[PDB]
DNA sequence: CCGACATCGCATCAGC
DNA sequence: GCTGATGCGC
DNA sequence: GTCGG
């Protein structure tokens, strides 16, 4: 639905949700607002009134209240004392960083850095994952249209099928439900010998990520561990070519007897989980981002049920297999 | 009235 | 040195 | 902040 219907009401909320977060440090209040602004978004009419949205799940006696405010005066005082705040704002912005939450930009706008500017001549008060954050502040904020999503997927399977053949890569998130941008590449990997019960031959994970490094196009780190890695990659400029932004890319190994119970937790979306935790529960099954048990009639969940695939999880709580595309909830 | 709210691997701070 | 707590992005 | 035991 068109933003101009309560667009105005969404940046409020959503201007209220990052303040809470970053500022006030107050992250379920965070989500709170941005369930709000959410629910609200969908919502096919332009709201009226405060108690119009109240009954939307999410919208309660608060901000049900300063709708009605913002309808009436095109605005919210306490919104508007917050942006002419100098470190509330300057708090907010730091964070925008990758690698600086609430409290390390907190702790800048104490000692007096407050700009992007600032930063940059403190470098040594920065670790290493916040200097990334800086050295690409901006590319960081652009999104990944899907053709480049896809080269850069192509890029991915092919050198890790280069490492080795066992390998199964899969790109999950927004992008695997095929969406048309995203604002990251999330890649799940498994490897025949790597299971629950079995060793992480802590190179499984260090090989792809170097082979990536190899043909450059991993080319930072943020973390890396025996089964999660965080950094950043690029694709290859054609030749004399405003060269492609520096993305975000993450690697996750999962045990082999857990890695479709992965692909379908990333793969989403946030809405489609909470659908198949409420169902396979019904049907007597409890579903994490590991696995799938059984629950006996005293709800005591049993052991892992075995799964192969995607669609053996379907299977498991009487729901027909569906694509991806049609997951957005 | 008052607790839950999503999740957890990794870097790094705090403390012994 | 080590382990636990915290901060971070997701 | 919202929901709900
Ligand atoms: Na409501
Ligand atoms: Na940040």
């Amino acid at each position: 639905p068109q933003e101009t219907l309560n667009g105005g009401i969404t940046d409020m909320l959503t201007e209220l949700a990052n303040f809470e977060k970053n500022v006030s440090q107050a992250i379920h209040k965070y989500n709170a607002y941005r369930k709000a602004a959410s629910v609200i978004a969908k919502y096919p009419h332009k709201i009226k009134s405060g108690a119009e949205a109240k009954k939307l799940p999410g919208v309660g006696t608060k901000i049900a209240e300063k709708i009605d405010e913002f309808l009436a005066t095109g605005k919210l005082r306490k919104l508007e004392k917050i942006r002419q705040d100098d470190t509330s704002s300057s708090i907010n912005f730091l964070t925008r960083v990758s690698g600086i939450g609430p409290s390390a930009a907190r702790k800048f706008v104490d000692e007096g850095i407050k700009t992007l500017e600032d930063l940059r001549k403190n470098e040594d008060k920065l670790n290493h994952h916040q200097r990334i954050g800086l050295k690409y502040f901006g590319d960081f904020e652009k999104r990944i249209p899907r053709e480049e999503m896809l080269q850069m997927q192509d890029i991915v399977l092919n050198e890790v099928k280069k490492v080795d053949s066992e390998y199964i890569a899969t790109v999950c998130g927004s992008f695997r439900r095929g969406a048309e941008s995203s604002g990251d590449m999330d890649v799940l990997l498994t490897h025949p010998s790597f299971t629950s019960e079995s060793t992480k031959q802590p190179k499984l994970l260090h090989q792809v990520v170097e082979q990536l490094q190899k043909v450059h196009f991993i080319t930072d780190t943020l973390s890396k561990g025996e089964t999660k890695f965080m950094g950043v990659c690029q694709l290859p400029s054609k030749n004399d070519e405003k060269e492609y932004p520096h993305r975000r890319i993450d690697i996750r190994l999962i045990p082999k007897d857990q890695y479709y119970c992965g692909v379908l937790y990333f793969t989403g979306s946030d809405i489609f989980n909470k659908n198949m935790r409420a169902h396979a529960l019904e049907k007597g099954f409890t579903i994490n981002e590991y696995t799938i048990r059984p629950l006996g009639v005293t709800g005591v969940a049993g052991e892992p049920l075995p799964v192969d695939s995607e669609k053996d999880i379907f299977d498991y709580i009487q729901w027909k297999y569906r694509e991806p595309k049609d997951r957005s909830e």
